[PDB]
C-alpha cells in the first residue's frame, strides 16, 4: 500500500527488531504495529535473508491464533513496513516484574499455549530460536502471542539441521554453544528456560559474565525449590536433558506430560480455555503494559544513506509484499 495512509502516533520500540510504530489507518481508525526497515541498513547489516525469512514465516502466521498477526508486507525505495495486529497488552517479562513469578496455573496455562504455538511452528519447518519472556506477548483477552520472527530458521523438516550461532544468553540450547549441528530441540531447552523462570522468577543458569553463563548451561544442574510442584519439577527435568534426541518435546509426547494433566488441547488451540489473567487497557494509546523508553521519541522514520540506496541492486527484496486474505 502507502505508508501515507497511515497515522505513527508513536515509537513502541527500537532494537534488533528494527523499529516498531503505533499506527492508525487514516480512514478506518484502527490501530496497527508497523515494523519499519531502512533497506541501506538491512545491507551494511547484512541482514537481506534475514528479513526475507522474517516475512516469509510471518506469511504463515494467521493460521496460528498463538502467533502474532501480519496484514500486509509493501516497500519503498528506501523502506521495507510490516503491518502487524497490535498489542499493548504487555509481554509476559513485564508482567512478571510486577509478581516476580506466576503462580502454577498461570504458568501451566502460558507453557501450554507456547506449547500449540512452537508445535506449530515446527510442522511447518520452522525452528524460531529466539524463545524467551519478552517474546511472549498477551491478546486483550490474556492468551499469548509468540513475536519477534527475525531468528527463524525455515526448510526444518525431518533430518534437516543448521549450524548457527542465534539466541539470547539465558536461553541458548548447550547443544548450540558446543558447535554441533542442530534441529527444533533448541526451541524446547528454551522453553524449559522460559518455564523455570515463570515458576521460580529466576534464569536457571548464572555467571557473572557471558563465558561463565556458558559454562553454567553446558555444567550445571537448575536449583527446584523445596516448595515446587513435583510435576513441574518433573518436566523441567526432561526438558533440561543435554542430550537433544533425548529431550521432551524431541522425543515423547509433552502434551501428555502429568503437569499437563487438566489440558484439553482441542479446547486450548481454539481459544474455549478462560486465561488465568487478562491486562487492563483503556484504549490503544494506554501503555501502562510495557516499557515506556522510546515512547517520548517523535515517530519518524530516519534518513538513509542516499547514495547507497540509489545504487544498490533494487530486486534483492522482490517477493517481500504479501497481503494477508482480506
Ligand atoms: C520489546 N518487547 C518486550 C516486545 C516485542 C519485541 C519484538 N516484536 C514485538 C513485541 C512486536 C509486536 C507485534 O507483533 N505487535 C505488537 O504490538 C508488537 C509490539 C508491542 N509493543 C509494546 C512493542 C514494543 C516494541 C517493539 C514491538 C512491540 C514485533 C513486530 C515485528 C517484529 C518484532 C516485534
Amino acid at each position: 500500500l502507502k505508508i501515507e495512509d497511515f497515522e505513527l502516533h508513536k515509537m513502541l520500540g527500537k532494537g534488533s527488531f528494527g523499529k516498531v510504530f503505533l499506527a492508525e489507518f487514516k480512514k478506518t481508525n484502527q490501530f496497527f504495529a508497523i515494523k519499519a526497515l531502512k533497506k541501506d541498513v538491512v545491507l551494511m547489516d547484512d541482514d537481506v535473508e534475514c528479513t526475507m525469512v522474517e516475512k516469509r514465516v510471518l506469511s504463515l502466521a494467521w493460521e496460528h491464533p498463538f502467533l502474532t498477526h501480519m496484514f500486509c508486507t509493501f516497500q519503498t525505495k528506501e523502506n521495507l513496513f510490516f503491518v502487524m495486529e497490535y498489542l499493548n497488552g504487555g509481554d509476559l517479562m513485564y508482567h512478571i516484574q510486577s509478581c516476580h513469578k506466576f503462580d502454577l496455573s498461570r504458568a501451566t496455562f502460558y507453557a501450554a499455549e507456547i506449547i500449540l504455538g512452537l508445535q506449530f511452528l515446527h510442522s511447518k519447518g520452522i525452528v524460531y530460536r529466539d524463545l524467551k519472556l519478552d517474546n511472549i506477548l498477551l491478546d486483550k483477552d490474556g492468551h499469548i502471542k509468540i513475536a519477534d520472527f527475525g531468528m527463524c530458521k525455515e526448510n526444518m523438516l525431518g533430518d534437516a539441521k543448521t549450524n548457527e550461532f542465534c539466541g539470547t544468553p539465558d536461553y541458548i540450547a548447550p547443544e548450540i554453544l558446543l558447535g554441533q549441528k542442530y534441529n527444533h530441540s533448541v526451541d524446547w531447552w528454551s522453553f524449559g528456560v522460559l518455564l523455570y523462570e515463570m515458576l521460580i522468577g529466576q534464569s536457571p543458569f548464572h555467571g557473572q559474565d557471558e563465558e561463565e553463563l556458558f559454562h553454567s548451561i553446558r555444567m550445571d544442574n537448575p536449583f527446584y525449590p523445596r516448595w515446587l510442584e513435583k510435576e513441574a519439577k518433573d518436566l523441567l527435568v526432561k526438558l533440561f536433558v543435554r542430550e537433544p534426541e533425548k529431550r521432551l518435546g524431541v522425543r515423547g509426547d509433552i502434551r501428555q506430560h502429568p503437569l499437563f494433566r487438566e489440558i484439553n488441547w482441542e479446547e486450548l488451540e481454539r481459544k474455549e480455555i478462560d486465561p488465568p489473567f487478562r491486562p487492563k487497557v483503556k484504549s490503544p494509546f494506554d501503555c501502562s503494559n510495557f516499557d515506556k523508553e522510546f515512547l517520548n521519541e517523535k515517530p519518524r522514520l530516519s534518513f538513509a544513506d542516499r547514495a547507497l540506496i540509489n545504487s544498490m541492486d533494487q530486486n534483492m527484496f522482490r517477493n517481500f509484499s504479501f497481503m494477508n486474505p482480506g
